[PDB]
């Protein structure tokens, strides 16, 4: 059970889908300091859903979508289709993460840290979701300490 949707979710709706996340990249060796310092970053850029489009305005591929709101969406639904994946799909987005970090996509690194490590790390949530913000997500307002907090919140209260 996630919600996926073109709609900002209720922290009861970002819970059910942040446990998803957290199992699913657990299977695929990522620390949970790591998921949970993306979980921050995700909660910003989309309430954590993998239906949603920047603005709420859907169907507009050349701006942001999904759980870290890949932009221009193209770019993501382009690699979805030539992998046979429905791109409107948390596991397909997750998908997306895994091939991210395999391929060195992405990620830029601007804190002496590689995707890599990233995915290994055992440093603070607070510090992994400021590392995730500046490498991998790049956002026009850098100064997001909100972030971190959220992390801390899932670390918290998720399993």
């Amino acid at each position: 059970m996630v919600y996926v949707s073109n709609k900002y979710l209720t922290m009861s709706e970002m819970k059910v889908n942040a446990q998803y996340i957290l199992n699913y990249l657990s299977s695929n060796g990522w620390t949970k300091q790591a998921i949970c310092g993306m979980l921050g970053n995700m909660q910003s850029e989309s309430t954590i859903n993998p239906g949603l489009w920047q603005n709420l305005d859907e169907g507009n591929t050349s701006l942001g979508f999904g759980l870290v709101q890949w932009t221009p969406a193209s770019n993501y639904i382009n690699w979805a289709n030539s992998q046979g994946l429905p791109y409107k799909n948390m596991d397909s987005e997750l998908k997306r993460i895994i091939w991210e970090v395999n391929n060195n996509a992405q990620w830029i690194n601007l804190r002496d840290m590689t995707f890599k490590e990233y995915i290994k790390s055992t440093k603070t949530p607070r510090e992994l979701a400021m590392i995730f913000l500046a490498s991998y997500e790049r956002p026009a307002n850098p100064n997001q300490p909100e972030r971190g907090d959220q992390a801390e919140y899932w670390y918290k209260n998720l399993s």
